[PDB]
């Protein structure tokens, strides 16, 4: 092969199999052991399954690749989005009509998205998966990276003139080449979940901005499935977490929305995990380059960061093959270095933009807010 | 009487019988002759196309009722009930409907023609208040105890006396510049055009804005079922293609090309005024008994209202700090007083001033819906 990556994740999985359709071989490394469904094994939304809103560029993306089709077989499009408010201003509703396909994006299933891709990465020929293994060491040299990865007893030792380093948050590769994070938490705990309304949702989201903060109602594959994403101030996620209080989140979800919804008949788990950022203070290191949450964890924006990520991987893959119009080294280190700063922009947009959310949580009324600050009508404050 | 207050129009006329409710006699000079309106069938009220309008918030209509007045200037008032945002662009369409919860919260567009009508009136029946028209102040002193004032009508010269002088003579203002008082003038390179035009679909109390590459473009209900007010900020040069009656047509045009079928068709428009957006804020605003109120104090164009809303919250808080002076002294004027009223108007105005600077910043924003829509986190986009 001629690219290590490590980390087998959504990103890695999807990393590779844009190098195998730009005829580049690839080594993928990961910790876990893959299930191997052979026969077969029938797919089923879970409740406790967790979901992932794709942008126009990652279904764009995903179009490319030849693996949409696919992909949409469990993923539903946003066409409208409903945004109400009822305070000390006025009731007032924002309705937002799609016109362009996948404007508003698409929700996919989490398992959904990486069964596909790992059957499709083991269908490559110019893939090879490695799994199991736990990558230990990591050196450099004028001309090649160096790693020995544990295999139980075995030790398997690789070499790339370039390795793509998609470990996840918890990045060894980063530390291993001296690169450490800054990390910015916030008073933030995002809680997820799937519940089943009686009406269907018909491809709508809803957002409802009350007391108990903004609360979100995103539509899923099953059309009278959604996913709820609901921000609170730390410690307050007691009240909602456990099986215990099924019912009492059913209530809230109920109260908040009345009937736009119908009834909140059932709900699955609810998943919390506090709102932060990771960000790593480098990405390009000689001849390694950090992929997806080694390089930047944005949980709190929509899609968790994963459309970042895909739009990182576009970009690189475009770097390395026009890379390779020039010479026979897909590691050129500066080359890394410009793909780095080509993504500079983008990324500080994000992490910006991920403050900008963060803090609007706490902004109840933001219609009417907009309302006035027309200056058209005379409020008294 | 014994209080002098210079200035006639709807913030002296206001303050006046605000003065008057609270048991204090008041002097009111203004330089235009008034039509007292009598028995003269010739001239009665008439809502002119190019007449202006103002923007009244709950607590203005709330000062006019604790005045007893509403009743009355309701008759050419009217109350907005919902606001209409639309918004087009490459990524969809998006609208924006808000309701009133409150009665008065969205507020009521009052003619200002009826305003005046009615506070004129008022101000003629209240033996509290003594009008004196056709004056115009072309002197002012003052010492440790009085403000002297010297009006002229031609030939007659008016010489007169107060413990306090209520300076609402507008924007070149006289008294503040004859206290010595300069101003400070921040300017935005824009004017705003208003007009009053008719529609063949009642507005039904609603105010529509629609954003565009002419700037947002609102249409605001009026007194007269099918009449609307227009607000059209644009940059300064552009103003001319919409001025004149030749070009009444064009600027109907324009208002037909940006809101379609959503008003009915636009049947007829007033004279287009265009006003430059501007904020003009004297350096002080009470020297020893003089104080300054309304446009003399602080001209502000951007929001609605023009700033009458702060000046009937300003004449609000004075009557409180007058009275309360006249519970433990008899000198209604007393300049240390004047000057702890100024402090406590602070935190209001300079917020006002920082929310016009908010608003016409806005003007450059195209898509705002949409930017609301992006900043909740609600789906994934990409810019
Ligand atoms: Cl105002």
């Amino acid at each position: 092969q001629q690219v290590i990556i490590v980390g087998g994740g959504m990103v890695g999985l999807s990393l590779s199999l844009m190098l195998a359709k730009a005829n580049i071989a690839v080594k993928l490394l990961e910790a876990v052991k893959y299930p191997n469904y052979d026969d077969v094994a029938p797919y089923h939304s879970s409740f406790d399954a967790r979901n992932t809103a794709l942008s126009r560029r990652s279904v764009q993306i995903y179009q490319k690749l030849g693996l949409w089709d696919a992909l949409q077989q469990h993923a539903t499009p946003i066409l409208q989005v409903h945004i109400t408010e009822q305070g000390s201003f006025g009731k007032a509703r924002l309705v937002a009509e799609q016109e362009k396909v996948e404007s508003f994006g698409q929700v996919i299933e989490n398992a959904w998205l990486g069964r596909v891709l790992l059957t499709q990465v083991r269908q490559q020929p110019l893939i090879e998966l490695i799994d199991g293994v736990q990558v230990t060491a990591l050196t450099q040299d004028a001309e090649q990276v160096y790693i020995e990865a544990q295999r139980g007893d075995e030790i398997l030792k690789l070499e790339s003139k370039l390795l793509i380093a998609a470990d996840g948050r918890d990045s060894f590769c980063r530390q291993a080449i001296g690169v450490g994070v800054d990390v910015h938490d916030y008073d933030q705990v995002a809680i997820v979940t799937t519940v089943q309304t009686s009406k269907p949702h018909e491809h709508v989201g809803f957002e409802r901005f009350s007391a108990l903060g903004p609360l979100a109602l995103l539509p899923l594959p099953g059309e009278y499935r959604r996913s709820v994403v609901w921000p609170v101030k730390k410690g307050t996620e007691g009240e909602w977490l456990g099986e215990e209080n099924d019912q009492h989140f059913l209530d809230a979800l109920q109260k908040t929305y009345g009937d736009r919804a119908g009834k909140f008949e059932k709900t699955g788990k609810r998943f919390s995990y506090p709102l932060s950022q990771v960000l790593a203070h480098k990405q390009a290191v000689g001849r390694v380059i950090l992929m997806g949450n080694a390089a930047h964890t944005i949980h709190p924006v929509a899609g968790q960061g994963f459309n970042l990520c895909l739009r990182d991987a576009d970009v690189l893959l475009r770097y390395l093959v026009n890379q390779l119009s020039a010479s026979d080294d897909i590691g050129n280190p500066d080359n890394l270095l410009a793909y780095e700063q080509a993504r500079l922009s983008d990324q500080q947009r994000v992490i910006k933009f991920c403050d900008t959310v963060v803090r609007g949580f706490s902004n109840q009324n933001p219609l009417l807010k907009l309302i006035r600050n027309t200056g058209l009508i005379a409020f008294d404050v």
